[PDB]
């Protein structure tokens, strides 16, 4: 459950799905000209109709920067939860750690807390990791309890 230099866009099955207490650990970097990227925890990888996204984590670099989180269900976006922080920096490496909990995802970037997001889709439905946009990824790891 460790992938080196994945191709972006990345779409891959999460072996065994996710359980509370586990981590998803991403090391990567942001290109000099980035606008946004996203990490999506998905129900499958269908394109038409588009796979549900249980957790859409979407850093956006415009202005002072923010991170938009949401859920896509039956091809409709829910209410956005926007964190007006930007820990990502153009031209710099990062580490993202997503801690899976019973109630929430908790996300840290570079070992600093970033945000919480309550589950909207049942955790057991998630079977696919997608990474899209202007981002480079050195490694993907799923860390057990
Ligand atoms: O909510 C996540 C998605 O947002 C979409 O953009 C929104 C935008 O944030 C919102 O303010 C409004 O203008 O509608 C847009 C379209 O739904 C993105 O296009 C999408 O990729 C997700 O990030």
């Amino acid at each position: 459950k460790k992938i080196s230099n994945p191709i972006i866009p990345y779409v891959g099955t999460i072996l065994g799905g996710l359980v509370p207490g586990e981590l998803i650990v991403l090391h990567g970097s942001i290109p000099d000209d980035a606008d946004r990227f996203q990490v999506d925890l998905q129900c499958g990888s269908s394109i038409k109709p588009r796979a549900d996204v249980a957790f859409h984590f979407n850093p956006r670099f415009k202005w002072s920067g923010c991170v938009v989180c949401n859920t896509l269900e039956r091809e409709k976006w829910g209410w956005e939860e926007i964190t007006y922080e930007m820990p990502f920096q153009k031209g710099r490496p990062f580490e993202i750690v997503i801690m899976i909990l019973k109630d929430k995802f908790q996300v840290s970037v570079n070992k600093k807390h970033l945000l919480l997001y309550n589950h909207r889709i049942s955790l057991e439905r998630i079977d696919t990791l997608g990474i899209y946009g202007k981002v480079q990824i050195k490694s993907i790891e799923f860390v057990s309890n």
